[PDB]
């Protein structure tokens, strides 16, 4: 992988692996979220940011001060096949005081056509309290540089799917996976939950009729709190609609505390 | 990743990703043992065997049989670094009717250093009965030129780790971690759980300290029953001794055994 000749983006090529297919022989949206955040990791190595998943300066790490995703958007058009070479170009942009966004455009690497793309908001949190704040110009001003300053959006849409509010499930959920828990593969280096896990829970109450006869198009998933290494997880899904909506909630198996929500789009193979 | 010149081997690298890595910012086990069955597929790939895992013929194919994992045995030395090279080699020998064999070392790309070696012990099996049938010679001869004809061993030393025979831990167990459930992440292009997922679930009942405070050197694994999709697991462990452990894999409700394995761990 490289930066672009700019230096306002990031390009890197994958080649797909046989374990990251599912049953239609294609990789997993799993699979596209890690390599996005591989992708994402590798921009902030190339100029100079921390490469733990937080993104961080020297200034932030002073104040213990963190990146975290409130927001992932993902549409896929065409998964690519085992041994289909995907690049993958990544930038980011900020949002004010609110946070950063940070986009994605995937695309198959012999045609040059477009078949995929991403959004994910990130919010700045200190790491101890869990308390979130708006950006300091401080802070701001050192990412700056690394960004375009003209707005270029992974989707420029009026009024695209990226941006709606997701509503909360109300019980009794259609259908439901109960008593999901980590194991020590699902966390990252910081011994935190990997964001890509939360994406698997929320599909694995997806009817297995849904996932024989339709493929995925697209995902949005809020982060609200995370589930920490002890936690259980409930997986709820409702249908909300040729193609098939759902909306998601994954909560903890006892108190019923929200950790996601989202919706998933399903379009007839 | 390329046959090496003879054609009798296949060599393969690997950029070690963010997401690959533990605690350690280095490649964990079930990365490895990830990248050896990637390496595996691509070897049969460039010979013109099937690519869903099971290497077979068309005449397997035409018989319902395929190849599946009896044991797999991995020593590390060195876990590869995040952002590191690292190239692995493998190879496979049949061992007579009994089944075939399939060896990995792994090298530091820059140094040129044996980082960690692993072996497999194959069976042929009858994919709707279960049944074990043992090697045909039709089937046989059709492997035996993509294969080096003298031995060409991973782990040549006399009776070493790869071949001890394994003992069913007793109840009960030290430690556990009950009510194991695979999720489809975890299942293969073919919906069987992958086999990298049964050392996830052994390793789930080491406790913390010994994760903190040392470093996995060695793992063996047998592999008796598959979990199905459905199906729930209790992960059973007991220290035996560097430290040592003995592991149990079992279905949650009848106790039925699907796997048994050991690990020997060095203090960091
Ligand atoms: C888990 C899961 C992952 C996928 N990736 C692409 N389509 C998918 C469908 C499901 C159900
Ligand atoms: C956190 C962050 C990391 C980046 N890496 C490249 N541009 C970036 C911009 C932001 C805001
Ligand atoms: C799960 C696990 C995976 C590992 N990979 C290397 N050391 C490891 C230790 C544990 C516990
Ligand atoms: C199954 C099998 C697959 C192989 N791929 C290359 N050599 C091989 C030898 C065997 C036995």
């Amino acid at each position: 992988g490289s930066l672009t000749e700019d230096g306002l983006s990031y390009k890197e090529k994958f080649v797909v692996r046989s374990y990251e297919v599912g049953s239609n022989k294609t990789a997993t949206v799993e699979t596209i979220a890690n390599l996005l955040q591989e992708v994402g990791c590798n921009h902030a190595q190339s100029v100079g940011f921390s490469t733990d998943g937080f993104a961080t300066t020297t200034t932030m790490r002073k104040l213990h001060l963190i990146w975290v995703t409130a927001r992932m958007h993902i549409e896929i058009y065409k998964y690519p096949a085992w041994g289909d070479v995907v690049e993958i170009e990544t930038w980011c942009q900020s949002e004010g005081r609110i946070g950063t966004r940070r986009d994605w455009i995937l695309k198959d690497s012999v045609t040059g056509e477009v078949t995929g793309r991403a959004t994910s908001k990130w919010v700045m949190m200190n790491q101890d309290t869990r308390r979130l704040q708006k950006v300091s110009d401080d802070v701001r001003d050192e990412y700056l540089v690394f960004c375009p300053q003209e707005p270029r959006l992974a989707f420029p849409e009026e009024n695209n799917r990226s941006l709606k509010k997701i509503p909360k499930l109300e019980d009794p959920a259609q259908y439901s996976m109960i008593g999901l828990k980590p194991r020590r593969a699902d966390l990252d280096m910081n011994q935190h939950v990997n964001n890509v896990t939360y994406i698997g829970w929320v599909l694995e109450s997806i009817p297995q009729e849904i996932v024989d006869t339709h493929e995925l198009q697209v995902i949005t998933l809020d982060y609200r709190r995370e589930c920490q290494q002890d936690d259980v997880v409930d997986s709820l899904t409702t249908t909300t609609s040729n193609d098939s909506q759902f909306l998601h909630l994954l909560r903890l198996s006892g108190d019923g505390q929200e950790i996601n929500r989202g919706t998933t789009l399903w379009r007839k193979k």
